């Protein structure tokens, strides 16, 4: 069918542009240059990361940044184009830094966004920009407006995407028109923000990417898998925010749309996304991490799994304790809370003490080091496996992931996750999806198809009671109720017809 999109960030910081060297890993430890024709092909999108928005409220890149050396790394992304056509180089403002609540542009985002004069400077420069430096379309990750921001939010949205028409107007890009997309939140809590208002969210985007990854870390009391793709019954659970979501909903329609408490899964993410009316699968894209959260002190008996631990949550990190054993890119980046998938294939290969366990309901690798009381949660390309099944099975969009290179020196993850949608001999019809716990919402978006007897006027239906009328299939609430379905309270709409 349509292919699957495959959407990786490219990171660099401002120190690392200012510096730019493709000959000194201890200066930029991944340049442009590692994303090599082969990595080029697999990729359709590269999301350059990050830009901001000023004071001026205008999207803008950070102020120390070397302009001439900012448009050299630009143009060597951009240069990878030749080796795929359909490759996007997109840019993305925001991320958790500049755009947290407490992050250092905050009040950028929520002021630009805020009127609409406000919110037309601030699109012409995200187009403005998107065509000085070249790029092919534009990503906004703000975590996360509030409830009250949403409004704003939504208009500066579909104020950016008429731009981005009329520029593949003007320069006739309708073979690969300019692009919107959003990194959105993976889960319950944060998403809650602006739920109510997905449909609206979305409308605009060509894609929706879901951050489903950090749904563990140090700020949890129990260690957890942070990409669990389906529930462990032995694993912690979640309040489910959504159902406090400003929906309208009825409590028969939120109990049934929104368990709680709930797997935080990706799973879970994902189905809250297609339980909304007017939000395609198709625009949904599953985020994956290329890295590893560690915890220290874990107990033992579950393999580091859903203990207590005893973590630094501050950031930054609050001394100089690199207690994440064989990670030598923990040193560098003076944190050993976070391991890209290079550093913890070494680590396992190295004598550092770590097992690989397999959760077979979650679907996912973790590290488990016996001796210091250690666990890691991290993804690989056997739990891409199901995720990419998954993918398919849901008609979602495809595969979103943070970042480059946190990939091994060959590319293996991407080089996976491409064969998982491409390679004609790849056959995962045989695999083994498990029973791990699913989310089983639904909602008006996510209708099971269903059969049921018509309904008819003058019987008398009791509690639970399912009929067809008018295109869907309706359970009564309570009983006896007589009233036409749809016509009242008493009846709930849980499935539509086939045509
Ligand atoms: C919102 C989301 O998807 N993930 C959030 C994390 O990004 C965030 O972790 C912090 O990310 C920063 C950007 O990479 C790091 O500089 C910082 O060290 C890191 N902090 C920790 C403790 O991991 C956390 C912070 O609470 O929230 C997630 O939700
Ligand atoms: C889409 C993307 N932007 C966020 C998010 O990924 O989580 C990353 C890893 O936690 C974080 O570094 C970044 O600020």
């Amino acid at each position: 069918s349509t292919r699957k999109a495959v959407i990786g960030y490219y990171f660099i910081p401002t120190n690392q542009i200012n510096n730019y060297t493709e000959t000194d890993t201890s200066v930029v430890p991944f340049p442009v240059s590692n994303i090599t024709p082969a990595k080029a092909k697999q990729l359709t999108h590269i999301n350059f990361s990050f830009l901001d928005i000023n004071s001026n409220l205008e999207c803008a890149w950070d102020p120390a940044t070397n302009d001439a050396k900012a448009r050299d790394v630009v143009n060597r992304l951009t240069a990878l184009k030749a080796h795929n056509p359909s490759l996007r180089i997109m840019f993305s403002i925001g991320g958790w830094y500049y755009s947290n609540d407490l992050g250092v542009s905050h009040a950028n985002y929520v002021n630009a966004v805020k009127t609409p004069a406000a919110r037309t400077k601030f699109a012409q420069s995200c187009v403005r920009i998107m065509k000085d430096y070249g790029f092919d379309g534009v990503d906004i990750d703000w975590e996360y407006p509030q409830a009250a921001e949403v409004d704003g939010f939504i208009a500066a949205l579909q104020e950016i995407r008429t731009l981005l028409n009329q520029q593949t107007i003007a320069d006739g890009r309708q073979a690969l028109p300019y692009q919107l997309t959003i990194a959105g939140a993976g889960g319950a809590f944060f998403l809650s923000r602006y739920y109510s208002k997905l449909a609206q969210i979305v409308a605009p985007l060509d894609y929706i990417n879901l951050m489903t990854y950090d749904l563990a870390g140090p700020w949890e009391k129990i260690t957890n898998h942070q990409a669990a793709l389906f529930g462990d019954a032995a694993g912690p659970t979640f309040y489910n925010a959504l159902r406090e979501a400003n929906l309208g909903w009825s409590w028969e329609e939120l109990t049934r749309a929104f368990p709680s408490p709930f797997s935080l899964t990706v799973d879970a993410a994902v189905q809250q996304h297609l339980m909304m009316e007017g939000v395609p699968s198709a625009k949904i894209v599953m985020g994956v991490p290329f890295y590893g959260r560690a915890f220290k002190g874990v107990s033992g008996g579950n393999g580091g799994q859903y203990s207590s631990h005893s973590t630094p949550g501050e950031d930054p990190y609050p001394n100089a304790d690199y207690w994440l054993v064989g990670c030598d890119e923990c040193v560098r980046d003076k944190d050993p809370r976070i391991a890209s998938y290079r550093q913890l294939e070494q680590m396992l290969q190295g004598n550092y003490g770590y097992q690989r366990l397999w959760n077979d309901k979650t679907k996912t690798p973790y590290l488990y080091h016996a001796q210091n009381g250690l666990f890691v949660t991290y993804d690989d390309a056997e739990s891409f496996k199901y995720k990419a099944k998954y993918i398919k099975q849901q008609q979602l969009g495809g595969v979103m992931f943070w970042h480059l290179g946190q990939d091994n020196r060959n590319g293996d993850l991407l080089a996976a996750l491409d064969r998982y949608f491409n390679a004609a001999d790849y056959d995962d019809s045989q695999l083994d999806m498990g029973t791990g716990l699913r989310y089983t919402g639904v909602g008006p978006g996510n209708l099971p198809i269903m059969t049921a007897p018509a309904y008819v006027p003058g019987t008398t239906y009791a509690q639970g009671a399912l009929v067809s009328y008018q295109g869907y299939v309706w359970q009564t609430k309570w009983g006896y109720i007589t009233s036409a379905p749809g016509s009242d309270s008493a009846w709930l709409k849980v499935g539509r017809l086939a045509a």
